[PDB]
């Protein structure tokens, strides 16, 4: 079964949070499940948030798996600095528009592909 966990995290209604990637643009936090999530889902969503980002979230909506990663959304109800020296170094996490998150997570492939699906899914009407 998948083996990592992803989110996307909003800030308000209208703007996700994205961190820094490794090629000087955004990304969605998502990472590998840790023993402490204890296999839970939920869990390990909640986790990478956090540590990524320092991100505390609410009540979070699974939306699907891609790219062999689950995928859910919650919107941030609290924000701090990573404690993480690792994380820190990359830099500020910031948010932006739907649509500019959109274009940060388009063309890049396997890295971003998953994330784009999952934002997709997480801004998709009815």
């Amino acid at each position: 079964g998948p083996m990592r966990c992803g989110v996307v995290p909003f800030h308000g209604t209208s703007e996700v949070w994205m961190v820094p990637s490794k090629e000087s643009g955004w990304i969605l936090p998502k990472g590998g499940l840790d023993v402490q999530d204890g296999g839970d889902w939920e869990t390990c969503v909640r986790r990478e948030a956090r540590e990524e980002g320092g991100f505390t979230l609410g009540p979070v909506e699974y939306l699907g798996t891609f790219g062999d990663i689950v995928w859910y959304k919650g919107t941030v109800t609290h924000k701090s600095d990573p404690t993480d020296p690792e994380v820190k170094a990359r830099g500020p996490a910031k948010h932006f528009t739907i649509s500019d998150a959109r274009g940060y997570l388009t063309g890049y492939g396997k890295k971003k592909d998953a994330m784009l699906e999952a934002l997709n899914a997480a801004t998709r009407g009815s």
